């Protein structure tokens, strides 16, 4: 990207004056997000302003940070609108910093959201959620991922921290900087040493560098475990340095406390050693729907 100079796309281009920057939201690693006001997005009612989130490069940006930003933008162009995916609102691509303008989620990411609602239990440290609530979180994220897979897209970074919660408590998948398009190819091969959090990586992705929708399913299993620990961190006590060996020996996380055996069996299913023997996101959606219907 050190000189692939960005083209223009009038469909998505929003002039920089129609954007007013304010408080910073997220931080760290590959970029930076600030809260902003956008003047006349939907056009047909062009004098109202919308609260939006703006992704941009941070202070000491690297080539790959920029590459990731651009890629996130284009990927979100390809994916399209869906109820459970933070969708693209616009972009500032010419004559200044790259600005990727996306939907704003007032209630933060799923991990924070879940941790803010932990009952005063012994396995821990707002108002609590019912079982049907959590299972509905799982269901929503599953819908989003099913849609992603229908569009031949691999997220590669599916985790609680990358799921956002809206004002109406809707789940919306975010962070597409590492997302890859696998239209008309069997898999995606990763660089020699990856840039994705190890504890969410499927074994075939960690050891062999193969990414498919199935590895995303693995990640979703870890996400289930995160949801029903109400924001716990995967493989508690286990340092990354020691996870490898464990995974190569068949180690799997235990059943979280407040969790049915059906859901833990779903987690274990997502964590199958053989990728092809894992459920698809469609099957996961069907299952989670069935379970939602049988819960209160």
């Amino acid at each position: 990207v050190s000189e692939y100079e960005l083209p223009e796309d009038p469909r998505w281009e929003l002039p920089r004056d129609r954007l007013v920057l304010g408080k910073p939201l997220g931080e760290g690693a590959f970029g930076q997000v600030v809260l902003a006001e956008a003047i006349g997005l939907d056009k047909d009612k062009p004098n109202r302003v919308t609260k939006v989130a703006v992704k941009m490069l941070k202070s000491d940006a690297t080539e790959k940070d920029l590459s990731d930003l651009i890629s996130e933008m284009e990927m979100m162009k390809m994916i399209g609108k869906h109820k459970n995916i933070i969708n693209l609102l616009g972009a500032c691509t010419q004559d200044g910093p790259l600005y990727v303008i996306v939907e704003y989620a007032s209630k933060g990411n799923l991990r924070e959201y879940l941790q803010a609602r932990r009952p005063p239990g012994l396995e821990y440290s707002e108002e609590q959620l019912s079982s049907k609530d959590l299972v509905s979180c799982a269901y929503q994220v599953a819908r989003g991922m099913e849609y992603l897979a229908s569009k031949k897209c691999i997220h590669r970074d599916l985790a609680a921290r990358n799921v956002l919660v809206t004002e109406d408590n809707v789940m919306k998948i975010a962070d597409f900087g590492l997302a890859r398009d696998i239209h008309h190819i069997d898999y995606y091969k990763k660089t020699t040493n990856g840039r994705l959090p190890v504890k969410w990586m499927a074994p075939e992705a960690l050891f062999d560098g193969i990414y498919t929708h199935q590895s995303d399913v693995w990640s979703f299993g870890v996400l289930l475990w995160e949801i029903f620990t109400l924001g716990g961190s995967p493989y508690p006590g286990v340092p990354v340095e020691e996870l490898f060996k464990l995974l190569k020996e068949g180690h799997r996380m235990d059943k979280p406390s407040n969790c049915t055996n059906e859901l833990y069996m779903m987690m274990r299913d997502c964590w199958h050693a053989v990728p092809s023997q894992r459920p698809t996101f469609k099957q996961l959606v069907e299952d989670l729907d069935r379970i939602v219907a049988l819960t209160s």
